């Protein structure tokens, strides 16, 4: 059995879709890609100047793009079907985009869409922001549950349970980083969220784990979830906590989005705000030569433990001849910032390097975040659609023998132009209180999460971009894996073609994750590439989803 596609005898009629729309109170949207304004047909609405506006920031994570119902940010998944950078005469086609989008207002819209889809054998897709690097928030011929507009927030002053007492926030499924930060800040709190401000904090970010510059202080985003409000495949409106539907709670808190249930909201721990120490710390090989530069990168890595165990973090960009780091030091006044940086600066001084060091103390976390990752509120985060990753164990770094292999990996990757420079985050998320969840164990032993990320080139041919896609999956990622035994790959930052996904994403947790999948979705209504239980479905040459 296969899901239906447009053209099939069993594709729902115009009356069937109109019936669904009536049930949804007019909230069904026939998908019109945002870049239809760049083409004359089949939508008649070529607007040359509106098209130039889309070109200007198409490869950036913009609120304008995220606001579009049927769109996705990945240039690879757009796949030239309806894009700004082909000729106006080339027809705008849906390709990987869903055929219809449900503008979800609450639980009933989801229940009605699920029931319709099971009745008519339509593929369900779930999309929040369209950030997903693996194409998991789009799909050909699908009915998409668009969660973007569930923006409600609610401060809970005294959340009270065995697992947590303190302030919390209930956030709707569509709440993005910038909105969560604005809400948390308004009450003098912080929340654990991603570095890219348009990222959907309640969607794939937290559901897949979600690292943060506050992770050394408060753990992974998944660690901070108190409750998940969901709709199951069979339409049940449930709440999953550590003591209620707790197997579902466990799976949702790190098991990856788009497979266990449809999330309507989450409730997450808030944390007391206060001053935040910051710095730019940068150095290069210009005075001292490339070999010493790499020895300095290696020693920088080996000095991180004490810094990270104090609740602090570095997010840094590793280039072939220079490194630029951004330090986050919660509650560190100026004297304390200098004391925390001193070992790093003493080491660089002993190798002949004069670094660029620009410390600061921000009054609150919101200001700190947007000093380095702004401008507020939306940032300017570039979308690199060949994103790979590795969670690297501390033990690899602290043993200078295995750390030499790590440095050799970084040097090798630094020599590949499309994937260089690249960002790394650093964290210690062991030994903190959290409810039991399905985060890969590698997170706990982990110290670095590095994301070599290939850019898209609109002047290249489709075959060249396909070849880069394949290179990332079958050459670069396995090279990263072999250099970092004991690590894992972060399921949110990987290539859709990566063959070893099951082992690297889920490891020993897969058995239990799969039992939760089969319990809450026995008919496999939910599918995402590399998702738990995704092996039930296969995509054929046409993009049709068929049972394996
Ligand atoms: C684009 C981008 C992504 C980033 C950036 N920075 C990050 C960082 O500093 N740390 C991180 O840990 N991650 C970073 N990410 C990655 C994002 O965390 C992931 O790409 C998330 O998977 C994206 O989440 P979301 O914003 O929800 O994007 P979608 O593509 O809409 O969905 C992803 C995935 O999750 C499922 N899903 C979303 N919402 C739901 C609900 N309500 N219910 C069920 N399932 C849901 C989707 O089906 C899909 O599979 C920096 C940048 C620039
Ligand atoms: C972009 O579209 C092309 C087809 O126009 C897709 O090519 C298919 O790729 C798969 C492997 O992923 C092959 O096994 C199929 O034979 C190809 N199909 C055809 C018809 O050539 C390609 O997958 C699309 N890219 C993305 C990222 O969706
Ligand atoms: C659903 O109904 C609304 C309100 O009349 C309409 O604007 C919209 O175009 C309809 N959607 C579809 C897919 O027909
Ligand atoms: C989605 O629904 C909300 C609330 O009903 C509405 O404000 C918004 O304009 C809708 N979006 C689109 C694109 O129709």
């Amino acid at each position: 059995s296969c899901r239906v596609l447009p053209g099939d005898a069993a594709w729902p009629s115009s009356r069937d879709w109109a019936k669904l729309n009536k049930t949804l109170n007019g909230h069904l949207i026939a998908t019109v890609p945002q870049a239809s304004v760049c083409h004359k047909s089949p939508f008649g609405q070529y607007d040359a100047q509106a098209c130039e506006e889309l070109k200007s920031s198409w490869d950036i994570s913009t609120i304008t793009h995220v606001n579009a119902p049927g769109d996705v940010l990945s240039q690879n998944f757009q796949n030239y079907s309806c894009v700004p950078f082909t000729d106006p005469s080339q027809p705008c086609q849906l390709g990987n985009y869903p055929s219809y989008v449900v503008n979800v207002t609450g639980a009933a819209d989801v229940q009605a869409a699920l029931k319709f889809a099971q009745k008519h054998n339509v593929r369900i897709v779930i999309k929040n922001t369209g950030h997903d690097y693996l194409g998991k928030s789009t799909g050909k011929g699908a009915l998409s549950l668009w969660m973007h507009n569930l923006k409600s927030t609610k401060f809970i002053k005294n959340y009270k349970a065995p697992y947590y007492k303190g302030p919390a926030a209930k956030l709707g499924a569509g709440v993005e980083g910038f909105e969560a930060y604005a809400m948390a800040n308004s009450t003098g709190h912080r929340i654990v969220g991603g570095t890219c401000p348009t990222v959907g904090i309640v969607g794939g970010y937290t559901q897949g784990g979600g690292h943060s510059i506050l992770s050394s202080s408060y753990g992974v985003a998944a660690d901070n979830v108190l409750e998940w409000e969901v709709v199951t495949a069979d339409g049940r409106h449930l709440v999953a906590t550590p003591t209620r539907n707790s197997d579902l709670y466990w799976a949702l808190s790190g098991g990856g989005g788009g497979t266990f249930a449809v999330v309507l909201s989450m409730t997450a721990r808030l944390h007391r705000d206060g001053i935040v120490g910051g710095t730019l710390l940068g150095f290069n090989d210009s005075a001292v030569g490339n070999e010493v530069y790499w020895e300095a990168v290696a020693a920088f890595h080996a000095l991180l433990p004490d810094f990270l165990d104090g609740g602090n973090s570095f997010t840094y960009s590793v280039g072939n001849n220079s490194l630029t780091a951004y330090g986050t030091m919660p509650g560190a006044d100026r004297d304390a910032v200098d004391r925390l940086l001193r070992p790093f600066l003493d080491d660089l001084a002993s190798r002949g390097i004069t670094p660029v060091v620009q410390p600061r103390v921000s009054t609150n976390y919101y200001d700190h975040f947007f000093t380095y990752l702004g401008p507020a509120p939306y940032g300017n985060a570039a979308y690199f659609p060949f994103t790979n990753s590795r969670i690297i164990p501390r033990s690899l770094v602290t043993d200078p023998k295995s750390n030499a292999v790590v440095t050799d990996l970084f040097r090798n990757i630094s020599q590949v132009p499309a994937f260089s420079p690249f960002y790394c985050d650093s964290f210690s998320v062991a030994d903190k209180p959290h409810p039991a969840n399905s985060l890969h164990p590698a997170w706990r032993t982990g110290m670095l999460l590095c994301a070599p990320a290939g850019s898209w080139d609109w002047d290249a041919s489709p075959e060249e971009m396909a070849a880069r896609d394949r290179y990332a999956a079958e050459t670069l990622q396995p090279m990263m894996d072999a250099a970092t035994p004991g690590g894992s790959v972060y399921l949110n930052e990987a290539n859709h073609l990566y063959a070893n996904w099951k082992e690297s994403f889920y490891g020993d947790n897969y058995a239990r994750l799969l039992r939760v999948k089969k319990k809450y979705d026995p008919d496999s209504v939910f599918y995402v590439k590399t998702g738990v239980g995704s092996e039930v479905w296969d995509v054929d040459a046409t993009g049709r989803l068929c049972r394996a």
